[PDB]
Order: structure tokens, then sequence, then C-alpha cells
């Protein structure tokens, strides 16, 4: 219930020393669904509405594939969730059997914006990737947070194509 | 050996009522390390040495998360592998516990290329993410082969962004 999603190990000690004072990032844990998880996930596009139950069902999803989805927080200096960033790692048969860091979901709260915050959990995804052997991390942007990305030391690499139902 | 990845019923019928006489399209199996199916990938880009071994023990690895991995190929009338295609389903908590569908390694043999097998190989990976409830897919591409992505019916909806190791 507090049982990190992944090793702490894993969490880039440059990072956390160049944090805020008293603010800390770490693995998800299942009982951030009451830190205010979500409500930071909503900075980024629609959430719904989830409840416990429903939440601790991914959660376990997630956690029987902890070697694939590696999400963690930014919390403040009183345990609330301010930022939220996600690392999946794609198997292939390409690059000799390789790996490819995806970063998705990418969440600093409102108030929270503007103090470097986005870049720590880029950072701290960037070295998770590394650490368990990517070839390389890839994500998409807009055009209007694309200098963000530019920033955090990502280049343009393509298009992002999409398909809807 | 030769059971499928997924379930053939996830193949659209579709695609299969127009592919060219004698081809058909079908899941991975474990066999079709025998049937030309790396060779397919060094279109794509350095695929490395893979002996049966190392492709048996990812196979496996593959077809331990069969619900997230939808490896599929094309066959010539003679068995030969001559397209890939890959759908990873990337789970979210946004979106209401969301899956977007990702669109990997779509590879033609040269001489197959331009006979629609790389249009049907994105069908079939299409309909596999609409099936198994995709509210989208995606995939990056280069400004060269925008065009192809264009004519199967995907339209530009960012950037992708890159950070090597
Ligand atoms: C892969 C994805 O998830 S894309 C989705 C990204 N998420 C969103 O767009 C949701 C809403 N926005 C946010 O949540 C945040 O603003 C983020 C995640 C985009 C950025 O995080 P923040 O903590 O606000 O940014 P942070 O302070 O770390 O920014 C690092 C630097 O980039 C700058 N910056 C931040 N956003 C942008 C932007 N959109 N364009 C240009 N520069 C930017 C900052 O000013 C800072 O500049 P500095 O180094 O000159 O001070
Ligand atoms: C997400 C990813 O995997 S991106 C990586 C894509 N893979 C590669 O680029 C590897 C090398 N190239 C190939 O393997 C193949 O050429 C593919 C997969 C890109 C396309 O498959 P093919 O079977 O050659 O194409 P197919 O005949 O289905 O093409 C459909 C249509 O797009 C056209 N087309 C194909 N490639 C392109 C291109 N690069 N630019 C513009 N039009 C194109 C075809 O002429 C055809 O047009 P039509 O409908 O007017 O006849
Ligand atoms: N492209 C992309 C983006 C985000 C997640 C994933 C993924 N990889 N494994 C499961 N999902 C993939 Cl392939």
């Amino acid at each position: 219930e507090n049982t990190p999603l992944f090793s702490p190990s894993l969490i880039s000690p440059d990072v956390l020393a160049v944090l805020p004072a008293d603010y800390t990032i770490r693995p998800l844990c299942r009982s951030d669904y009451k830190r205010g998880y979500l409500d930071v996930l909503r900075v980024l596009t629609t959430v719904g509405d989830i409840n416990e139950e429903q939440w601790n069902s991914r959660y376990e999803w997630i956690r029987a594939r902890s070697d694939e989805y590696y999400l963690l927080v930014v919390c403040d200096g009183e345990g609330r969730i301010v930022g939220t960033g996600s690392l999946v790692v794609e198997r292939k048969f390409i690059h000799s059997l390789g790996m490819v860091g995806h970063i998705e979901d990418i969440a600093v709260e409102k108030g929270q914006q503007g103090k470097k915050l986005g870049l720590r959990i880029i950072q701290a995804l960037d070295y998770v990737a590394e650490k368990v052997g990517c070839y390389k991390t890839i994500l998409d942007c807009s055009e209007a947070n694309e200098g963000f990305y530019i920033k955090c030391g990502f280049k343009r690499a393509g298009l992002e194509m999409a398909h809807y139902y």
C-alpha cells in the first residue's frame, strides 16, 4: 500500500539533490490515490471519474508490469502530489532486442509550474531509462510545449501522426 | 511453436478479403524465426545478429504480454514473411483509464513495396486497436514517409522529440 511501484534506487540522486527544500521525487505507490494524484493529471487532459476500487485495479495491473511502467511523483513539503511523469519501456526485435523509453503524461499543478519541477521529472525519467538499458527516450509534444522539451535537452526527431475512433 | 501470438479473430476480415491472391496476414508465431522475419526488419534499421535461443526468449517475453504486444506478419504465396507490423497497447490513468495504440516497426521487403502491403498492415493494426478498446492509435514517422501515413488516413498530431544515450 506504501510499497513503492519500483526501486527507489532508480530515482536520480542528482535530481533529489537539486529539488527545492522539503520537495521529493519518488515512485508511485497505491496510497497516492489519497495524496491528490489524479487531480494533478487534470492539467493534461480529461481524466474522468475514477473511484478507489478502479484505481487499485489499474495500480495492480501496472505493478504486475513494473519492468515496463515507471510512474513517479513530485511531492511538496506537505506530502501533496504536485507533479507526475511516466516512463514506459517498449521491447523491440530491432537494435539487438533493444528497448525504447517513452516519456508520457508529464503534469505539474498550475500553481507549482515554472519552478523546474517538469525539468526534474524529465531528468528523473531519463535516468530510469538509461539505468534499465534504453537506447533512447522519445516523447510526443505540441508546438506550444516544444520549448520545454528543448530546455530538457530533447531534439525534434520526427512527426506524431494520429488516427481516432 | 505454431500457436499464434494472439487470436486470429483480431485479424481484420476486410483486410484478409482484399490482400493479393495467396498472400495472408496473421499473428506472429514462434516458428516465424524460420520464415525470414528478422530479414524483413532490416529495411527499417539495424536489427543486429539474433540467434534462435535469443528469439525464443524475447518471443516468450512478448507472448506473456499478448494483451499489450500485437505483432503480425504478411506472408506471400510461398509462406515467406514479406511484411511486419506491431501494435503496442499502452495503459493510462487519463481518459477514464484509457488505452492508446502505438503502431511500431512497420516494414515491407523492398521487392514487395508499392503493392499496398504497408496499407494492409496499418489497416490490420488499426482494426486490432479499435477491437481491444484503444481511444486512438498514434505513431511517429519521418517527413519522407509522412505521405504513406496520410494515404493510411493518419493526420499530423504533434512532434516526436528524442534524447539519446
Ligand atoms: C510528453 C508529455 O507529457 S507532453 C504534455 C506536457 N504536459 C502539459 O503540457 C501539461 C501542462 N503543463 C505542465 O504540466 C507543465 O507546464 C510542463 C510539464 C509542460 C512543464 O513543467 P514546468 O514545471 O511548468 O516547467 P519547468 O519550470 O521545469 O520548465 C523548464 C524550463 O522550460 C520553460 N518552459 C516551461 N514550459 C514551457 C513552454 N511550454 N514553452 C517554452 N518554455 C517552457 C520554463 O520556463 C523553464 O525555463 P528556464 O530553464 O529558462 O527557467
Ligand atoms: C511507424 C513506422 O514504423 S515508420 C517506419 C516505416 N517503415 C519504413 O519506412 C521502412 C521502409 N519502407 C517500407 O517498409 C514501406 O515502403 C512502407 C512500410 C513505408 C510503406 O509500405 P509499402 O507497402 O511500400 O506501401 P503501400 O503500397 O501500402 O503504400 C500505400 C500508398 O502510399 C504510397 N507510399 C508508400 N510510401 C510512401 C512514401 N514514403 N511517401 C509517399 N507515399 C508513399 C504508395 O505509393 C501507395 O500509394 P497509392 O495509394 O497512391 O498507391
Ligand atoms: N510508443 C509508446 C508510447 C508509450 C508507451 C508504449 C508502450 N510500450 N509498452 C507499452 N506501451 C509505446 Cl510503444
